[PDB]
């Protein structure tokens, strides 16, 4: 027992960080078969980043502008391309670290693992939640654009971010594989609004079952509550309102405990209403919400 | 900017995991050069956990007796040998995945990371402190035995930790490389007692500079304090007694921020005090421990 914030094991992506340098800026880029994928904001300098016209600064770039060193190994590049907010750098050599892997765009209130990266090199790894309003609470410092974030599902990768920006507000934006961002930023060094967050409600539910699994019951109590009268309090303290599509992701926790999801549901009312009165639940003094059902059961069966 | 309980990056130690089968009982290995490492209950059946003679029940066990796989590979196993609770099996091929190591033996109060497996495979990173009555509170399920602690420096894998047990209380105990226990447990299915646990007290110092760092400082305050004081407040709260060597290696933090480690002293002397009135640091509502003076220098520096 006990319960961790888990990230996966960052091995099959630490062999795929390369560093991408374009100019006087550097950067992490991922490579995966004879392709390096990096933010396209590796082109800009710093009075570009105010208002850059990406289109005319990519057609003063040449194949040999982009310098990607792998370790110590310089790679050749061959081809370069713009998709997006992400460059596409076709090297002539296939990485033989590649492992199996997917680009996959995620949903909000889905979590994932980043691994914090500096000139190619990496430093840390940690999971994370793609907040509601889609950026991410991550740690990244400059020169950390290019790390990305994943999942894996035994032997395949599923790369979800691509870290490219710092909001003035201290949160983080990035895109996905293909160099959509996830929210309404734009790579440019201008004032963005990040919406209002909102806590993933399904996955405090989640992790009210993973503490009821580890022996942390003090919170249970004797009431249940409906889907509509939840989402009154919901409401008044900026949760995502519940669906029974959420209630129905619930179940299998709802079978191992036995403890039906709107009972769960009052528990996380009256917490809501109440407060912690000083106590923990998992070793925390607040409602955490980033460990989705998938994550509780996962990490609630030992799932390798 | 952003702070997050990092691990560190997994790779060089996921190379290392191996699955280890003595009887019926299958746990995690770590194969380091032509050495395969795990606890020594391996060759325990649930009858013999009670209490094992273990020198006795390794007399019944000879080198083909101890199933290692790595991967689908098996290894051959030409040697068997106890070093105190951990098991040396030496096999015929060295790990060609065998990272610069060492093997060391923390303090507590100290952080590294475990890389969670089952049946030799990873599942799972996560950054944890060997707390000051060398118990860890991690997230170990069955089968997760084995399992190691480490933190790495450039290229070099320091193992500090092997997971052997969970106590009655729901947390884990465990031996350094050289099967030495941390703490006064024994491998064996016993009540023992974790003495009283306290605070990291130059963890959440390191923390609260890390706070100011990445923005968060409300808690500051127009006071100060004298180590002898501070330690009055500590010893009423369970907190370690602040050192003069806990204030040196503070330095750095102080020296960056700009705020004595005293004054530091007086903001977490009023939060002991007070409480958070509400209030988060970091988005947490307790006073976090497990990140060292080193930890949060790593990570607002971004040391690879
Ligand atoms: C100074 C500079 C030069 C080149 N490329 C990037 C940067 N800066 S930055 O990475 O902090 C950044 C600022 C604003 C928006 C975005 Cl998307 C990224
Ligand atoms: C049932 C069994 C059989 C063989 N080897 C280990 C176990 N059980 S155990 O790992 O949970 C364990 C229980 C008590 C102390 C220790 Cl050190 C480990």
């Amino acid at each position: 027992s006990g319960f961790r914030k888990m990230a996966f094991p960052s091995g099959k992506v630490e062999g795929c960080m390369v560093q991408v340098t374009c100019g006087t800026t550097t950067l992490n880029g991922l490579w995966l078969d004879d392709v390096v994928y990096c933010p396209r904001h590796v082109i800009c300098t710093s009075e570009d980043m105010l208002n850059p016209n990406y289109e005319d600064l990519l057609i003063r770039k040449s194949n040999h502008n982009f310098l990607v060193q792998a370790g110590n190994v310089q790679l050749r590049v061959i081809g370069h391309s713009m998709q997006n907010c992400v460059l596409k750098l076709k090297v002539d050599t296939a990485n033989p670290k590649t492992p199996k892997y997917k680009f996959v765009r995620i949903q909000p209130g889905q979590t994932f693992s980043v691994l914090a990266c500096y000139n190619g090199s990496p430093s840390g790894v940690y999971q994370c939640a793609m907040r509601p309003n889609f950026t991410i609470k991550g740690s990244f410092l400059n020169g950390s654009c290019g790390s990305v974030g994943f999942n894996i599902d035994y032997d395949c990768v599923s790369f979800c971010y691509m870290h490219h920006m710092e909001l003035p507000t201290g949160v983080h934006a990035g895109t996905d594989l293909e160099g959509n961002f996830y929210g309404p930023f734009v790579d440019r060094q201008t004032a963005q609004a990040a919406g209002t967050d909102t806590t993933i409600t399904v996955n405090v539910l989640a992790w009210l079952y993973a503490a009821v699994i580890n022996g942390d019951r003090w919170f249970l109590n004797r009431f249940t509550t409906t889907l509509n009268d939840f989402n009154l309090v919901a409401m008044k303290y900026n949760y995502e309102p519940l669906t029974q599509d959420h209630v129905d992701i619930l179940g299998p926790l709802s079978a191992q405990t036995g403890i039906a999801v709107l009972d769960m549901c009052a528990s996380l009312k009256e917490l809501l209403q109440n407060g912690m009165n000083g106590r923990t639940i998992l070793g925390s003094a607040l409602l955490e919400d980033e460990f989705t059902p998938f994550d509780v059961v996962r990490q609630c069966s030992g799932v390798t």
